[PDB]
DNA sequence: CGGCGTACG
DNA sequence: CGTAC
DNA sequence: GCCG
């Protein structure tokens, strides 16, 4: 009744089991902070199953037969159904480890391994990190300086303004080039932690060398607070606000038009949706999927796709619009 | 038990 | 090591 | 942690 891969089922942005999925996602996050990738994936997948259900889970029997619910995930749900709280989840939430790893990994430039090393050195607060800049990269320095703004949700209102500004620079860098909104906003989210754009040009090959030209133009307009031949840029942008401005994370990616469907699919996400789709591709269909293409390793050939619809058809999956990829 | 997505900066 | 979905 |  419920297929086992998230790419086999529609997952809307808002759903009927918000509280249950949020709890499982706490345990998933905590597993990641400990390096337990398998447990992170199971808890993420169990959470996603609940997002795909057509109505609220009210009784434990409704978990019977659902993929990715075993003893542990089912006990979490049972406790939430019976008591409104799961003791394990609440213990994680208030733990010094969870709170500090979350605070540290939320920094742009800091991943689990860096956060964990700082944790073991006894560091606990952003001010702890500011006092020891000897230990910070230029990227991490930027992430820490801008941390407060970057912690403030980006709004869909902000996105339209940013896109016009990116389009202006893109059009000077390469007339005819296009800018497409991707990531969470393309899936219908009303706010986000960053804004994701995919850039291409209708004439194959004309996109070569494009992103340095775009970045130089944005920098000359005073709009770049931070950035690093390249085709992906992870920037911090200066975004107007009434009488002031705020820093916003923006990701720019260039793809040749031949690869655009694959890049659009990949950069539209969700992150879990894409991992599940690539796992499905490889394990169920024997095809290797990434944001550049879809490879048949028996015939040693790449599938040509003109659309995301083509890619779903290639993989034998019913098409899901971006708004239903919120796994 | 093995597997757990796959890229670029 | 970090980044992205 | 769960699937196959
Ligand atoms: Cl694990
Ligand atoms: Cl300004
Ligand atoms: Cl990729
Ligand atoms: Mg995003
Ligand atoms: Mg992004
Ligand atoms: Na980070």
């Amino acid at each position: 009744w419920m297929p086992a891969y998230a790419c086999q089922r529609p997952t809307p942005l808002t759903h009927h089991n918000t509280g249950l999925s949020e709890a499982l996602e706490i345990l998933a996050e905590a597993a990641g902070f400990e390096g337990s990738e398998g447990r992170l994936l199971t808890f993420c997948r169990a959470a996603s199953v609940l997002k795909a259900l057509p109505s609220p889970v009210t009784t434990l029997s409704q978990l019977q037969g659902l993929p990715h619910f075993g003893e542990h995930s089912s006990r979490v749900v049972q406790e939430l159904l019976e008591h409104g709280v799961c003791e394990e989840v609440e213990r994680v939430r208030r733990s010094e480890r969870y709170q500090t790893m979350k605070l540290f990994t939320q920094i742009f430039g800091v991943g689990v391994k860096t956060a964990d090393r700082w944790y073991r050195e006894g560091l606990r607060t952003l001010d702890d990190l500011r006092e020891q800049p000897q230990k910070l990269t230029q990227q991490q320095k930027a992430g820490l300086q801008h941390h407060q703004d970057l912690s403030t949700p980006v709004l869909r209102s902000d996105v339209d303004a940013l896109q016009q500004v990116v389009e202006e620079a893109v059009g000077q860098a390469l007339p005819g080039a296009t800018v497409t909104l991707t990531g969470g906003f393309r899936r219908g989210k009303l706010q986000g932690h960053d804004v994701d754009f995919l850039i291409t040009h209708p004439k194959e090959g004309q996109e070569a060398g494009l992103l340095p030209r775009v970045m130089c133009r944005l920098q000359d307009q005073g709009l770049i607070l931070y950035h690093q031949a390249f085709e992906r840029s992870f920037c911090i942008f200066r975004l107007p606000q009434p009488g002031s401005w705020k820093a916003v994370r923006v990701d720019l990616v260039v793809a040749p038009v031949s690869q655009f469907p694959f890049a659009l699919l990949g950069w539209t996400g969700s992150k879990l949706f894409q991992r599940e789709l690539r796992r499905f591709s490889r394990k169920e269909k024997g095809l290797w999927l990434n944001s550049h293409g879809l490879f048949d390793p028996e015939q040693k050939t790449f599938f040509q796709a003109a659309s995301e619809e083509d890619i779903f058809r290639h993989l034998g999956l019913e098409y899901l619009p971006p708004e239903q990829r919120n796994a």
